[PDB]
């Protein structure tokens, strides 16, 4: 019933994938997404200093969806990545560890682009791994890395996943993620910027995901999560830190698409609940002291 050896070709994964995910009530091409996120993740891993120390620390939907699992985390499509090293060397690592290869996964990366960015004095920079198994195209990663912020790659928490396990792929996983006190901050900042007026914030989502990583601190002290909002508010020499949690006149439908899957949460309901929720979780963690 569980595989014992790993699946000969891509017909023979995406069959093992497919009955994992009706066995755990799971959409398959989430699934599906989650084995190719895992793979690049651990891609990215093997990049290390000359101490073994990671390069790459991941962050975002990413980071969420390997802390809670599947079914308590938002759908979202991008790896997203913090990087100790230049771009260029970063892209570069990444295509030779995708040439070399893991458990039977290859990976070819598109060409990195920046991004516009205000507030990083380095662009950030994005490009796709395209993924095949044993020879055949497999799925499709956007791919984003940014530039360190003041201490937000100094730290860094080690997450796994068992989903390769689940279809005959034993190889352990253990992916370097961005702390949850950086997570915060950053999301923070996002979801209470103002952008210039031809572009807009539409970030409902980070209200769903500020929630989740409340919920993750569990009755942890807040000061380390008050010392990485005053660093990346005063870096990003924007609006100041506290911000006020403002809802846009759009934001409920993009709140509640951002809902989807996750009925079975105690979550707030309206982005009206969620303005509210988080805006307390900032005064909380404003107040902060010992
Ligand atoms: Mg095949
Ligand atoms: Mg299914
Ligand atoms: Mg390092
Ligand atoms: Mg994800
Ligand atoms: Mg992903
Ligand atoms: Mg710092
Ligand atoms: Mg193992
Ligand atoms: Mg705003
Ligand atoms: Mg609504
Ligand atoms: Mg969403
Ligand atoms: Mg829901
Ligand atoms: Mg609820
Ligand atoms: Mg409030």
């Amino acid at each position: 019933k569980p595989y014992s050896s790993p699946p000969t070709n891509l017909r023979s994964l995406r069959d093992r994938l497919t009955q994992v995910a009706e066995r755990q009530g799971v959409v398959f091409g989430r699934l599906q997404r989650h084995v190719a996120m895992i793979v690049v993740a651990q891609f990215a891993a093997t990049l290390t200093d000359d101490t073994g120390a990671p390069l790459l620390l991941v962050k975002g939907g990413s980071s969420l969806e390997l802390r809670r699992g599947i079914p308590d985390s938002r759908t979202s499509k991008d790896f997203d990545t913090v990087a100790r090293r230049d771009i260029e060397l970063i892209h570069e690592q990444l295509a030779d560890a995708g040439e070399t290869g893991w458990e039977g996964f290859t990976a070819i990366f598109t060409a990195p682009e920046e991004i516009d960015v205000p507030g990083m004095p380095v662009k950030p920079r994005r490009f796709t791994a395209k993924l095949s198994y044993r020879g055949r195209a497999f799925a499709t990663v956007p791919i984003q890395v940014s530039s360190v912020e003041a201490g937000n790659a100094d730290q860094f928490d080690t997450l796994t996943s068992d989903a390769l396990g689940l279809v005959g792929v034993p190889a352990a996983v253990a992916v370097p993620c961005m702390t949850i006190p950086w997570q915060i901050a950053q999301k923070l900042h996002a979801v209470t910027a103002v952008l210039e007026e031809p572009k807009v914030n539409d970030r409902a989502h980070d209200l769903v995901d500020l929630q989740l990583l409340e919920g993750l601190l569990l009755d942890a002290d807040l000061m380390p999560t008050r010392s990485a909002c005053i660093a990346i508010f005063e870096a990003r020499a924007q609006h100041p830190w506290p911000p006020r949690v403002a809802t846009l006149p759009h934001w409920p439908l993009i709140y509640a698409g951002a809902l989807e899957g996750l009925d079975h949460l105690e979550l707030a309901r309206t982005v009206d609940a969620a303005a509210q929720a988080v805006q307390r979780f900032v005064a909380r963690i404003d107040r902060a002291t010992k």
